[PDB]
This record gives C-alpha cells, sequence and structure tokens, in this order.
C-alpha cells in the first residue's frame, strides 16, 4: 500500500498513489530540476521530520527552488501518514520540482511506500560495496556551484547507474572517490568508520551532501564518549577500519561487510552505533 | 498549443498536455532516471526524426533501459503532430524513463510544444556564452561507464544550474570545459568554430553527446569542400577563431558573439553554415 498527497491552492490533496500527478511537461520529469528528502516513517510516526525539513530548505535555495515552508511539508506528511500502518515501517519522500519553469508555481508532493524487505535485510546483515571514481578532485565542488554539491536532487541517474554497475559486479552499494582517492559518500548514504577508537565521516567541503543520519550518531556519540573526527580518508581507510558503515535516513546503519571483494569484520562495534541511532 | 501522447498497451494514446501522466513513483521523477530526444518540428514534419531515435536507441543501451522501438516512436510523433499547425515550428521531446522499477515497462511518451520566441532569436540574432568548468578529466568518462557519458538525460539539473548560473553573469549559454581547460560542449548543445579554413568541433571521446546537428553539418560541410576536423579545442580556441557556434536539434545554429565577455565576430561564415544545415 503506497499513499500520495499533492499540494494545490494552499492545501494537502491524497490522491491514490497509481494516479498520475506530473505533467509531460514538468521541469521535475524533463530536466530533472528539483530536490527531494527521504524520511523514515517508524510507528506511525516521523522521528526526524525537523531534520529533513531544514535541508529540504537549503537543498531549494542551492537550486534557486522556491518552497512552501514546513507547515506545507508537515501538513502533506500528515495526510499520506492518516490510513499508514504503524507496523509498517515506511519511506516518505518529498519532492520540490521547478514546475512549468521559474514563474508558474513550484510541484511540491509526499509519497508514502513500505521500506522493502531487501532494504530491511541489508539493515539486518550487512552489505558489500564497489569503489567507483566520481571524476571530481576533492576541492572542485566548493568552487563551482552548478555541479550541485551538497543539495539532494531528483537528478540522480548517475547515482543509480553507479548501483547498477555495483551490482553487476556482485556488490549491494557504492562508495564514491574524489579524483586523488579521497572518500566522498555513497549514492544514497554517508560513510562512517571506527579506526583507534573514533568514529569519523569524510568531510562536507568536497561537495557531498551533509548526512543527517550520520550527524545525529556523531551527537550522541559525543554524548556518550565516543570520540568523533572529520578525517579526509582514502579506500585504504576502509580496509584498515575496525569497522564501516553506510548511513541513510530510510535503510539506517548498514554495516560494510566486504569492500571492492575484501570482506572485513565489524569489531563488535555496530551494536553500539545502533544503540546510539536508537 | 501543447500535445502529449502516452504509450498505453502497445499503441500511442493523446492526452490533453494539462493532464497529469507520470505518477509519484515513476523513477524518471524521483531520480531521472530515464533519456530524451529533442526533435526538431518544421512545416508540421521532422526532418531529422531518425536520427534522433538512432541516438534514443544508443542513450537506452547506456541506462540499460529497454526501449519500445523506432515503429512505437514514430506512432507517438504523429499522435502529437495530427493537429500540430504547419506555421508553427515546435519542439517534439521523447522520454523514456525507468518507470516504477526494472520488471515493471518503462513509462514512454511524446511531447510537443512551440519553439520559444526567445531560442528562436537567439537563432537569429545570436547568443554570449560563459565557460564553466565541469571538473572531469578529458579522458575521465571514457574509463567510468556509470557517469553516463554519452547518454541524452534526463538528469540534467546540473545542466540546467549551469545556464541560471550563466544568466546571473549576463550570459545566454554555457561551454562546459574539462579539468584541464579542454572544450567540452554545452548544457543542450555542440560547439563548433571556424579556424584556418576548417570546421573543428571536440572528440567525442571526453564523454561528451554527439550532436546530430554537428554531424549533419560536418557531412553536409565535406561534400561542399569545407574541410572538418575533430580538435582537442581550449577556451583559447574559441577567442582566436574565425566563429563560434552552439549547434542543437531545436534552437539550430545559435552564432556565439561573446566568449566570457569578450565580443567577437563571425568572420561572415554563419551565412554557409546555415546553407549547409539548410
Ligand atoms: C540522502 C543522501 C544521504 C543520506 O542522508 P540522510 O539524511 O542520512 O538520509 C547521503 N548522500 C546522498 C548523496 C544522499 O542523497
Ligand atoms: C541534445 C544535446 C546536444 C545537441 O544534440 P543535437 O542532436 O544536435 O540536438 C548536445 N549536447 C547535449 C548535452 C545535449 O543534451
Ligand atoms: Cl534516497
Ligand atoms: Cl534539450
Amino acid at each position: 500500500q503506497r499513499s500520495v498527497a499533492v499540494w494545490r491552492d494552499g492545501a494537502a490533496v491524497t490522491v491514490p498513489a497509481h494516479q498520475p500527478v506530473v505533467t509531460a511537461f514538468d521541469l521535475g520529469l524533463g530536466r530533472g530540476d528539483g530536490i527531494f528528502e527521504s524520511v523514515a516513517v517508524v510507528a506511525g510516526r516521523t522521528p526526524h521530520l525537523a531534520a529533513h525539513l531544514t535541508r529540504l530548505t537549503r537543498s531549494a535555495a542551492l537550486l534557486g527552488l522556491p518552497a512552501p515552508g514546513d507547515q506545507a511539508w508537515m501538513e502533506m506528511v500528515a495526510a499520506v501518514l492518516a490510513d499508514w500502518p504503524a507496523a509498517l515501517e515506511g519511506v516518505c519522500r518529498l519532492f520540490l520540482t521547478r514546475g512549468l519553469g521559474d514563474g508558474t508555481p513550484p510541484t511540491a508532493l509526499a509519497l508514502l511506500a513500505p521500506v522493502p524487505a531487501d532494504t530491511l535485510r541489508q539493515r539486518a546483515e550487512g552489505i558489500s560495496v564497489a569503489t567507483l571514481g566520481l571524476g571530481v578532485p576533492a576541492d572542485f565542488r566548493a568552487g563551482a556551484p552548478w555541479l550541485l554539491g551538497g543539495a539532494k536532487t531528483l537528478s540522480y541517474a548517475v547515482n543509480m547507474a553507479a548501483q547498477r554497475h555495483a551490482h553487476d559486479l556482485g556488490a549491494d552499494d557504492v562508495v564514491f572517490t574524489s579524483l586523488e582517492g579521497r572518500l566522498l559518500e555513497g549514492p544514497t548514504s554517508t560513510v562512517v568508520w571506527a579506526a583507534g577508537g573514533t568514529l569519523h565521516t569524510p568531510p562536507v567541503e568536497t561537495g557531498i551532501l551533509p548526512g543527517t543520519t550520520q550527524a545525529r550518531l556523531f551527537t550522541a556519540a559525543a554524548a556518550d564518549g565516543w570520540p568523533t573526527s572529520v578525517t579526509p580518508g582514502t579506500v585504504d581507510d576502509l580496509h584498515a577500519a575496525d569497522a564501516v558503515w553506510l548511513l541513510s535516513g530510510v535503510r539506517g546503519a548498514a554495516v560494510v561487510h566486504t569492500v571492492d571483494g575484501v570482506r572485513r569484520g565489524d569489531g563488535d562495534l555496530s551494536r553500539r552505533v545502533r544503540e546510539l541511532l536508537a
């Protein structure tokens, strides 16, 4: 079961999930010209909705998209949650597109579906990853705002193509690397690794997305006395680590048990990461 | 006036242009996971449709998208052309999306609208361009098929953001450059320049789109005795040229009269380019 709400004349309107909602001329379809958020629905609630709404505002600023505001998104989330089963974990995505062009109103909607069994299983049992190069220097995106570094966009054909290429090798997911070999991020997730008693993540100044799940782990780790660091790591760091995870709003913490075909353990560190994220 | 046809149960179905046609869960919207072609409609005909359909097949191969075949696209084009005025120049776009996922059928449609007055005016009176870096080495995409070099995709948020950044400087359009400074292409067009009595264009091995308009110019130039070359040019070549154009299916030949604020003439070469493309 799926549910959709569209923002129409200053209100959220529920529409059947199978019914078309975007026209052929919507720039979100034709040019991938829009932004999104992926929000976890757990026990019929959105525990981290505000974190996603703040970043939605930031992505929309980067693309010069007029956003309808927090109250509008909360009305749309409420509309899709109305009849959602508490026992069924969901992914609520929020889309904002440029619409028919800058002048006509942007298209805003909410769409809710179950988290699939295979994503839940990756959370339970972990993932293999392939390292793929993005071809950009680590320092380049900071000086090239047209590359939309730091924006969560609808233009993810490359993100998905990287995952299909990894699937062809036998891997579940991807860690992107800069031209120099620096770790960037996953196509839809943030890389964290444990070494020397510290939790590490790559720096945002490389033009990656600031991940909300990573930020929440780091905040909890500080309160608990687990040191954290922003570290310009390489693939060598993932092999040498005590543990590696990909973090994201919906899948959550996926332990990385294989890097480019090199199997690795987690030093029994995943338990404390999961307790902190709970 | 606009017209849309959707591919439904092995036939083209005309729908009103204002009516929604894609659901919230279409991967073409949510991930920009699809390909397109932009086809000129002139005097109620598509003079170069076959060129676009061959490349559509190539883009779909790069993204692993099952394509409905030439006959299907010609039925969809015919459907949108049915009541189109011969006196009104049009842009017919063809979209193929991954649909609800690899397993459910891809979404295919055709959408036709007038070429806007401002695009026609760029064809008539020419354009200013800004040079912007893509941050990738010229040779990188050839070894990184997940970057979808050479595919005409729906994931063009960066393409459009580059144009808005150029608009902010006072420029009409963009020429992308490799990390080394090599000319790549426009966000939606192919760069050609004249120097030493030769027509030049950048090589496709840099991961650019092979442009159909550029190819057709080069073929006609050979028949007419105007030498052509694939040349790994830089921005220096555009300043030093006798003439510069951006070429594309819909806008056609747009003479570049300004590069990064440096005004330039065309050596009265545009006339022969236009005669060859006619
Ligand atoms: C969404 C996303 C993430 C993960 O961020 P969360 O806020 O933890 O969901 C990381 N990188 C990319 C590229 C993403 O799109
Ligand atoms: C469509 C397009 C072109 C132009 O190709 P034509 O076949 O001449 O329309 C060039 N570069 C990019 C990136 C394009 O999308
Ligand atoms: Cl996502
Ligand atoms: Cl285009």
